[PDB]
């Protein structure tokens, strides 16, 4: 029974219930995501920014099956090309734009990596990642406006691959938090 978050605190609540048994309703999860409205006073404390790169700000450690977290994005700042560590991501705007590109997992060969597709999400939309839908890129490409989305991962998980798109080549690396609970933790 899905019901609208009032606030960021009141989606987190709802969260705990959705992750309360042993499996996941992604179109449930993605579906109360989108229905919660950005409200920058709300998430303030969770979105620290860095002068060079975007933040993982976490929110939210859940109850042992999944986690949510802040990301901070400059002017032009952008990931690698990922993956997601067999874990349900889920990604939604809280302010500004990001552009996400998708690409598909590489064969063996070393090859350019190319887009299947991209998209922009725009404020308060919900996207969806699996392993098995494939990688993505995300980035924001405005030269004057910063962007904040709002991530779940279930289960949690610390480390990822990122490819390299000239030959589609891994490296295993491992994220770190830019705070957690609105401390900064270097
Ligand atoms: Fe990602």
């Amino acid at each position: 029974e899905l019901l609208k978050p009032r606030t960021l605190a009141d989606l987190i609540r709802i969260l705990h219930e959705l992750f309360a048994g042993d499996e996941v309703n992604v179109e449930e999860v993605q579906a109360v995501l989108e229905a919660y409205e950005s409200n920058p006073a709300e998430w303030a404390l969770y979105a620290k920014f860095d002068q060079y790169r975007y933040t993982r700000n976490l929110v939210d450690q859940g109850n042992g099956k999944f986690n949510l977290m802040i990301l901070c994005w400059g002017e032009g700042h952008g990931s690698s090309i990922h993956d997601h560590t067999d874990s349900h991501c889920f990604l939604k705007l809280l302010q500004g734009n990001l552009k996400e590109t998708l690409f598909d997992w590489p064969d063996k060969k070393s090859n350019e990596m190319i887009k299947k597709s991209e998209r922009t999400l725009r404020e308060n939309q919900c996207a969806y990642i699996n392993d098995s839908i494939g990688l993505h890129r995300v980035e924001n490409v405005s030269h004057t406006e910063p962007a904040v989305s709002l991530h779940l991962f279930s289960p949690p998980f610390d480390t990822c691959h990122a490819f390299d798109q000239r030959t589609g080549h891994k490296n295993k690396v491992t994220m770190t938090f830019h705070s957690k609970f609105g401390i900064r933790t270097p």
